[PDB]
């Protein structure tokens, strides 16, 4: 069957693991548990197509650095995740974007910009500024909450549809 | 606030009204009630943007004909709906597509192809053939059921994101 190799990237603590576990296992994890590298494989049906989601959940820390090159080369699409209450994670998106473009030798890679933790009232990144950034990259912007499950299937399925139209 | 002028088109009986009422009023209508023309206006928040959805629900019958030109000219994005158990509704998509391109003087209009009634086991249009058609148009393909609410928010919100990136 068709397999889609998705990679979730972004700064430490933005909720990359919580979004992936909400999608795969249907629950919100709320504890401190830094990722090294986890993969999840799940057979699903998306718009009637039977497929397998092979998802790589990555570390937010640069002990990795050029160690990111390997997984970026094999990833077909990327969720670029920041937290709406963390301005530094939003500014860090530019560095993941440029690294992915450089390892894949391409200016248009299937990618979705995801603003997570949208359940929080202490917002520091306005949706309008993230939407402007996404518009300049030519990619979709989706807001999510791994805590309420808002936007979670939407972010992953929009990324599968982006790979489909590449 | 930002307003998005969406138009739902497709052959008679494919579920254009049932998809729109599931989104606006949260229930599945199951009765015979042919549309002449209905509009629905709803303030919503999509990816943190406060906006108003102005949705026009149209007639599946050609007593309309060139009477479609007016609403197609004012629509910013279109959901093109067929039913997965009705082959003629699928083939009719080409005629709505070409009319919209002709009235808007454009080869790329914000549009989503929606295969509705995906809860039914008596399928006559394979997802793969609809996905191929959507790929040739350069637009997203989404399967929906107004009966279970699967895919309903996804189809309308993907169309708002398509207007956003035009
Ligand atoms: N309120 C709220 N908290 C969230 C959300 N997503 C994640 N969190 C919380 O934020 C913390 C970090 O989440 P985690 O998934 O571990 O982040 P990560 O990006 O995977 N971290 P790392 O890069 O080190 O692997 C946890 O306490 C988690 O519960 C969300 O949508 N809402
Ligand atoms: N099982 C199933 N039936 C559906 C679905 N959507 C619509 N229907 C049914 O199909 C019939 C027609 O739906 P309706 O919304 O009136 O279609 P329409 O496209 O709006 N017709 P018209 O163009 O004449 O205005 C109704 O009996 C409705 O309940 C669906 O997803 N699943
Ligand atoms: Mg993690
Ligand atoms: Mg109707």
């Amino acid at each position: 069957m068709t397999e889609y190799k998705l990679v979730v990237v972004g700064a430490g603590g933005v909720g990359k693991s919580a979004l992936t576990i909400q999608l795969i296992q249907n629950h919100f994890v709320d504890e401190y548990d830094p990722t090294i590298e986890d993969s999840y494989r799940k057979q699903v049906v998306i718009d009637g197509e039977t497929c397998l989601l092979d998802i790589l959940d990555t570390a937010g820390q640069e002990e990795y650095s050029a160690m990111r090159d390997q997984y970026m080369r094999t990833g077909e699409g990327f969720l670029c995740v920041f937290a709406i209450n963390n301005t530094k994670s939003f500014e860090d998106i530019h560095q993941y974007r440029e690294q992915i473009k450089r390892v894949k030798d391409s200016d248009d890679v299937p990618m979705v910009l995801v603003g997570n933790k949208c359940d929080l009232a202490a917002r520091t990144v306005e949706s309008r500024q993230a939407q402007d950034l996404a518009r300049s990259y030519g990619i979709p912007y989706i807001e999510t909450s791994a805590k309420t499950r808002q936007g979670v299937e939407d972010a992953f399925y929009t990324l599968v549809r982006e790979i489909r139209q590449h």
